């Protein structure tokens, strides 16, 4: 732990009880070889999501991954290089339309995005610069060279996937057809750590819904991995809707998801920009 150089530290103790209940220092958002083994009540409730029949060894999973992937990533990506990281989280929104946050958005150290959000014909928007791009099977798109691809895994064959999209390309679906290969560089895959899916679900949602979605499970990792958080594209656009920029079951609870983001404005945490 350091403390920054920014006007304010997320880090910061005593400014909100409400965000020091939560925010848990020691806390690793990514997944390494030395961090890998899960509690038995963590790996119970992270094979509950999506519930696959019978999966394969997590133990002999994570081995092989390792054996592809980098195993030694620094969790917090260096942060401790730095006195000062600032990160935007940019997230889907059709209130990113004609905002024109781009330049602003690429002004940080690190921009973070998300699913298939491409940047390629609405730079003016949603900024060109990407550092980190969150994906899953069934929500990914290729990303360019530079970017670390940060897979978030919600079951024991998302991993199988990164495995296979790399090497052989065996596996094609899961539930949906899912990409068999991928171009993205085996050194620049990140692994979202399931037991920081489960702090996020625990701390952060107060086990509301089944589990996190993508928005705020990037959020929760920003704030571990930055000193300096500004959100765009969260939320409904001014009109009410939910549209994406570029085209309700209970699974995610988006009303209480979008309570966190709100509450962390407050305080000063993060800002958030909401766009038109
Ligand atoms: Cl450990």
């Amino acid at each position: 732990y350091r403390p920054c150089t920014c006007t304010r530290c997320i880090e910061e103790q005593r400014v909100s009880a409400w965000f020091d209940e939560r925010f848990n220092r020691s806390m690793q958002p990514l997944l390494t070889a030395k961090n890998a083994h899960l509690e038995e009540d963590t790996y119970k409730w992270w094979l509950r999501l999506q519930r696959e029949k019978k999966p394969n060894n997590l133990n002999d999973t994570i081995r092989e991954l390792f054996q592809v992937v980098p195993g030694n990533v620094d969790p917090l990506l260096e942060k401790r290089l730095v006195s000062c990281r600032r990160c935007a989280v940019v997230g889907n929104s059709g209130n990113l339309k004609e905002s024109y946050y781009g330049p602003q958005i690429d002004s940080h150290d690190f921009v973070l995005r998300m699913n298939k959000a491409p940047t390629e014909g609405f730079e003016a928007d949603v900024g060109s610069k990407t550092t980190h791009h969150f994906v899953y099977p069934e929500s990914f798109r290729e990303l360019a060279q530079e970017v670390s691809m940060i897979l978030v895994p919600f079951k024991t064959t998302d991993l199988e996937w990164v495995i296979s999209a790399t090497t052989t390309g065996r596996i094609s679906h899961t539930y949906v057809p899912v990409p068999a290969k991928i171009k993205v560089k085996k050194e620049k895959i990140l692994i979202y750590h399931p037991a920081f899916i489960k702090y996020v679900f625990d701390r952060w949602l107060q086990g509301h819904g089944r589990y996190p979605s993508t928005g705020i499970l990037s959020v929760i990792f920003s704030l571990h991995i930055c000193d300096e958080v500004d959100l765009y594209g969260f939320g409904a656009d001014s009109k009410g809707n939910w549209h994406h920029y570029w085209e309700k079951t209970g699974v995610h609870d988006g009303d209480f998801e979008s309570n966190v983001t709100t509450i962390l404005a407050s305080i000063n945490k993060i800002r958030i920009f909401k766009g038109r």
